[PDB]
Parts: C-alpha cells; structure tokens; sequence
C-alpha cells in the first residue's frame, strides 16, 4: 500500500518521465510497491551512496504492466536505480 | 550549513555523479547553497511534481566553483533540475 | 534475402531493442532490406566516424512496416545510424 | 592489432562517440584489449544475441586511461555493452 510508479517516457533523458514520487517518504515496516507504467521494460536496484550497484532489493525485468515489491524494515535512506536507465535514480526514505 | 554539492562527472549520462546530497534535509528558515564542483557549466531550476519547470528558485548559469544560494523559508519538498542535464534532478525537503 | 529488422522499442535508450542483426555479412552486390517493425518513425543513414551524416545510403523516414533498400556494390564496413535516435548504430560488413 | 578504444564522448547518447571499432574482427586465441579514452567510467560487459547482461567477459569499473582485456578462444559474434551506458554497444566477431 505505498506505491511508487515507473511513468510513461521514463525511458528517456528528459527532465520529465523520473519515478514517482521521487523520494518516498514511509515509515518503518512498509510495503513498498513498484509498477512500470512505461512502454519499455524497466527494474529496481538498489545502489549504495555513491550510485554504485547492491544487493539489498534487486528486481527482476518488469515489463509494462508488472510489479516489483520491499519491505522495508529498517530507518534510512535508500537510493536505487534501473540496470537498463541508469540516469533514472530514485529513493526511498525510511523514517 | 546546508550544503549541495555537483560533483565532476554531473554531467554523465549515468547514476553516478548525481547531486550530493540527492536528497537534503533541512529545517524551515534554511538558506540552501548549492556549489558547481564539475568541470562544466550547470544551472538549478525548481521543478514541480510532474518536472515542469517553475519560479520558486532559478539560478544562472554557475562555471566550476561557482555558487548558487536559496532561503527555503516553507515547509515543502521541493524539486530541482538542470536544464543543460535534465536528468539530473534532485530534491531539498524542508520541515 | 538480406534483411535487417529494426524492432520494437529500438526507440528506448539502452542496450536492448538495437538492429538485427547489428551487423550485416554480406557479399558484394547484396540488396539488403531494412524493415521498421518498431511503434515510432526510424530513418536509415550512413555516417562517418563522427556522426555525421554522409551520402551513400539515406532513407526517407520510415513508416511503421515501411521497408528500405541499398545495393552495396562495394567491400568494406558501413556505419549507419537514425537520425532520430542517433545511438542506434549499427554496421554492414561487405566482403 | 586487438584493440577497442572507448572514446571521448562516449558518455553522451549521441550519434558520435561509438566504440572503435564498433567490431572488432580477430582469429580464434586472441587477447582483445579495451581502453578509457573518455572523461568518466566506463566498464565492458558481454551480452547475449538480444542485449541482455550474461557472464562471459567482464570488466571492473574502467577510469580513464584504464584497461580491460579478455581472451577469446571460441568463434562466434559476441556483442557487449557498458552497464553505465547500456545504449553503447560493440560487438567482437571471432574466426
Ligand atoms: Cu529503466
Ligand atoms: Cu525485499
Ligand atoms: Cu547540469
Ligand atoms: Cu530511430
Ligand atoms: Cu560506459
């Protein structure tokens, strides 16, 4: 029930198109849900401080339509981005 | 006190290099300074929800070393990108 | 008899979705056949090592299931890209 | 000889900036080796027939002026891109 959406024209390198909400704001113990609304396929990795690629949520592909779900169970700040775009980085912040 | 920095590399095509901090928390009343560290112009425009561009902070265009300053004086979570790497976009959450 | 298909989602910017095959074998005096199969208008052009357009092969825009033809008549490796979505490059090697 | 530069510019999702060669055409038992011409990180990483990441030759992060080889003992075409800019993809044809 916290929804996250991957809009139309994310695939792209435009200022418009970046995951929505941006910065998702829940608290401990939420279910975070993806959903590629985008013509192309599209996943979720999480990538550390830096941008640099890790193993603590990692998607499969999704292509339109899919989903992709976290539960995040500890405070901080996530980033993650998509193997495919990696431009496109988004975050989830636990509080 | 409350800094933002652009690193070199900002302007890649790629995660990496993104704004840092990506995401700055601050406290209402805080004047924000964001600070061109790469090797090529940029620019900060406040965009809203959807990435149309709006005129709450609009900077010039900042050379390396240049800076760029904005008092957010609300509460808000406010967006911003760089009209010359529009895919590079970022956040200043003020509460 | 010589076909390269250009696929749905080539107008995605990433790895997946380029010309197939990305390059052509063929040997001297082949027609080759390219076929838009993708949702967007491509265009076929033959480039230099910089990106420029150069004349030799030169389509006009192609219309979803819309077909273009070159006889290469000459041995060498030919780049060609689409204007439109100039890092779709692919070769066709004729020997 | 086996050589593949990563050229300044290739970073960018221009036409210019390709790989160079974008195929590199060697014999059975060759040492192909790549190299960082560009002004950011680059890394090589083979993909399958359809573009997508598969073990079989794989780069640490490349900086500038780094270098990454791989021997190729089998023929075939194998393609590769790069997980920063997954648009830019080379192939390496072994005989
Ligand atoms: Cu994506
Ligand atoms: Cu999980
Ligand atoms: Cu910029
Ligand atoms: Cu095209
Ligand atoms: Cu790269």
């Amino acid at each position: 029930d916290a929804q996250i959406i991957i809009p139309n024209g994310n695939y792209d390198v435009t200022g418009a198109g970046f995951y929505s909400p941006l910065n998702l704001e829940i608290p401990v113990g939420t279910t975070v849900t993806w959903t590629n609304d985008d013509s192309v396929p599209h996943n979720i990795q999480s990538i550390d401080v830096n941008g640099k690629v890790i193993q603590l949520f990692n998607s499969p592909p999704l292509n339109t339509g899919d989903r992709f779900e976290h539960v995040f169970e500890e405070e901080g700040v996530y980033k993650y981005y998509c193997s495919f775009h990696p431009w496109r980085v988004g975050l989830v912040t636990v509080s």
